[PDB]
C-alpha cells in the first residue's frame, strides 16, 4: 500500500524521471500512496560528506522504513548509476530494504550500456538486503519521445514498463 | 507447486550441492514436485560444444518449463560461477526464466568472494528473464562441517538457508 | 617475444577466433612466438568434470607460464563469456595471469551485451592475477563480414583491433 | 612523470587515503611529481548536481590531462565505492583516461566485499578509457593499524602495496 519512487537523475527535467512519473500515475490510480523523492530533498554537503544527522534523511529513512516497495530510476552515467544517487543509497542504513520489492528503471544514452543495471545497480540494492529484486527496465535514450512536459515512450518500451509495473504490483501483495 | 533444483558442481559428493539437498528435504515436506537435475546428467560433449539437439536438454527444458520456481547452486570458481554450470546455462532459451522466480545458492572457498553470487550469477539469471531474484545464500567451506555423507551446517547457515527458503517458498504463491 | 591466443568459442569456424587469426596476422610479421589454442585442444570430459591431471592442460600451462602475454577471445552467451571458455579458465592455478599483460576480446549477437567484457571476463582475468589488463575490444556481429573463409571486419573494427593490438605490443615490451 | 592520486573517501582522516599517503612519500622518493585531490577541493552542490563549468574542475581536469597515471583510492560502501567518488569521476570528460595508467586501491570493512574492485570500480575506470588497469590492493580494516597520525600496515598490507607501487612505477615507463 506505499511505495516511494527515488529519482537518481542530479537533472531537472529528468528523462529516467518520466518513468517514475508514469509509475506513479499508475500506482495512484490503483490507490497505493506514492511518496517521491530526489536528490533536491537532500542538503547537497550532507551527501556528499554522507553526514547522517540529515534532517532530511531521517524522514526519507522513516518514510522508506513504511514503504512496501521501492522504484528508483537513475541515467547510466559512466556505465554505471549516477554517482549522485548513490551517495544517498550510502547513507541508508544497514539493511534499509530488507522485506521490501524493488523495481529498478535506468535510461541510457547508448544501448551499449544496457548491463549498467543488472552488473552495476542491482548488487548495491543486494547489499542493502532488498528482498526481491525484479528484471527491471533499461530504455536508451531514443525511446523516451518527450521528459519535458508529458511522459511520451515508443509504444515497445511503454509496454515494458506497463509488464514491470504489473508485476510490481502484483508482487506488493504478499 | 513445481520447482526445480539444479546443482552446478562439476564434482560429486559437493558442498554447493549438499546445500540443494537440504533444500529438498525442507520442500519434500509440503507436498510439492520438486525436480533434480545435475551436469552428470547430461552429456560432456554436449554441454561443451552447445549442442542443441542434446536429449536431456530437451527433458531439462521441458521440465523447467512448467515450473514455478528455480534453486541452483554453484562453486565459486575464479571468482564467478562454476563453468560447467554455464555450459548448461548457456544452452536454455532466451526466456527461459520468464515469469520464475529465482533463488540462487553458492559455495566458496573464502568469504573474500561472496559477491560472486551478487555480481557473476544473477546477472545471468537475468539475462534469462528471471522474473524475481530473491536474495540468496552464499556460505563459505568454514560452515559445511561435512558434505559426503550428509548435509551437516553450522547453525548461521542453516538459519540463513531456512530462511531464503521461507522466501522462496512464500513466493511461489500467488 | 611469447604470446599465448586463446579462442572461448564452442563452435567453429568462429566469429571470436577470426579475431585472433587477425591478431595472429599482425604478430606474424614482427618475429613473435604465438601459440594458439582452442577448446577442441582439451577433451570434454576433462573440462566439465575439471579434471586437473588433463594432458593438455598441462601442456598449456607450461606454454601460458613462460608467455609475457595473452589475447583471450570469447563469444558473448548470456550476458557474459562463454561457458565453455570458463571450464578451462576454472582448471588454471591460482595465479596463472601474473607478471603478465592481458588483452581480451569478444563478439556479441547485439551491442545491448558490450559491457559483458568488463563486468564479467575482466575479473575472472584479475582473479587469476594478471598484471595488467588493457581496455580490450567488443564486436558486433554487425561487424563481422565474413568469418568462415576468412577474417572480413567493417573498417571500424579494424581500427580498433589494430589500436588494441599496437597497444599490446608496446606493452609486450619492458 | 606526473601522478594524480585521488581520495574518494568523504571523510577526513579516512583509511583509504592512508594508502594514498603511503604512496605519494614513494613516489616523491622516485622524483615523481604528485598532484593530490580529494573530494573537499570541489563545491558540494557543483558534484551532486553535475555542474561542468565548475572551476575546481576545471582545473582538476587540466592536471589529469597531463598526467601520466592515476592512483584511486575508495573505501567500499554498499559492496561498491563510494558515490562521492563517483560523484567527481561523473564529471570528467569522456575518455579522461585514454592513454593513462590506474592503480585502484580500496579498503573495506569485511573482507566479503573484497570484488568491489573489480567488480565495480574498475569498469568505470575502463568506461572512461584507461589504457591499463593494474590488479589493485583492497585490504579490509583491520590491515590499517593506524590511518590518524601516521599510515602504518600489517606487514602483508605493506608488502602487497610495495608491489603494486612498483608495477605501477615500471607501467609509468614506456
Ligand atoms: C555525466 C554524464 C555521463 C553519461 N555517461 C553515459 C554513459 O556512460 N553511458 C550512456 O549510455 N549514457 C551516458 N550518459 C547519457 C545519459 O545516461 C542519458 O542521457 C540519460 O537518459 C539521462 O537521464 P536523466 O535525464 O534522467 O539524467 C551520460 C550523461 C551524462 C550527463
Ligand atoms: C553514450 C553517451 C555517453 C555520454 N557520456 C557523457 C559523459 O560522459 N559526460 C557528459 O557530460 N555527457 C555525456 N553524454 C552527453 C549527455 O548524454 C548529454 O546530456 C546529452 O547528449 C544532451 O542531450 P539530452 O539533454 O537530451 O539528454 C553522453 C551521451 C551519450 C549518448
Ligand atoms: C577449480 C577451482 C577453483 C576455485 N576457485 C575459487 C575461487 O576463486 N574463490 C573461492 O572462494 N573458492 C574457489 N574454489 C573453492 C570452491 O569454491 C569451494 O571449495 C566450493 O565449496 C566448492 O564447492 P563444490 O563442493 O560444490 O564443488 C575453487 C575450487 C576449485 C575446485
Ligand atoms: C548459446 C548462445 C547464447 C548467446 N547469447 C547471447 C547473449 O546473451 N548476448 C549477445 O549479445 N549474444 C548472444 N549470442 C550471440 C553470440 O554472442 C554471437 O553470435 C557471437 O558472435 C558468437 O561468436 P562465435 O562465432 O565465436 O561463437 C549467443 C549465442 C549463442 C550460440
Ligand atoms: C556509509 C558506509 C557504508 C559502508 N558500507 C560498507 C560495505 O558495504 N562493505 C564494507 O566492507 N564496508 C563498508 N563500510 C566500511 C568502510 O568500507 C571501511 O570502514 C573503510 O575503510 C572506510 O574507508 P575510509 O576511511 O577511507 O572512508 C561502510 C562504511 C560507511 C561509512
Ligand atoms: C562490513 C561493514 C559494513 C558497514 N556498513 C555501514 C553502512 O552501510 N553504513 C554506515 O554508516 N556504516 C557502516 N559500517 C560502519 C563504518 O564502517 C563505521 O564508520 C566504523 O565501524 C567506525 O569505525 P572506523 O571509524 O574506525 O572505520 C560498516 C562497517 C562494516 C565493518
Amino acid at each position: 500500500m506505499r511505495v516511494i519512487t527515488l529519482a537518481g537523475s542530479p537533472r531537472f527535467p529528468s528523462r529516467s524521471s518520466s518513468l517514475l512519473e508514469y509509475a506513479r500515475e499508475k500506482l495512484n490510480g490503483l490507490d497505493v500512496e506514492v511518496y517521491h523523492w530526489n536528490l533536491q530533498n537532500f542538503a547537497p554537503e550532507d551527501l556528499l560528506y554522507a553526514r547522517f544527522d540529515s534532517p532530511a534523511l531521517k524522514t526519507f529513512t522513516e518514510q522508506l522504513q513504511q514503504a512496501d516497495g521501492l522504484i528508483v530510476a537513475t541515467p547510466v552515467y559512466k556505465a554505471a548509476y549516477s554517482g549522485a544517487l548513490k551517495t544517498l543509497l550510502d547513507l541508508l542504513p544497514e539493511r534499509a530494504l530488507q522485506g521490501k520489492v524493488v523495481l529498478p528503471l535506468a535510461t541510457g544514452g547508448t544501448v551499449a550500456h544496457l548491463l549498467a543495471v543488472d552488473y552495476a545497480l542491482k548488487p548495491v540494492l543486494s547489499a542493502l538486503k532488498a528482498q526481491e529484486i525484479l528484471h527491471g527496465v533499461f530504455a536508451d535514450d531514443s525511446q523516451v519521445i518527450d521528459y519535458h512536459h508529458r511522459p511520451q515512450f515508443t509504444p515497445n518500451l511503454q509496454t515494458r514498463l506497463d509488464t514491470a509495473l504489473e508485476t510490481f504490483w502484483q508482487a506488493l501483495h504478499r
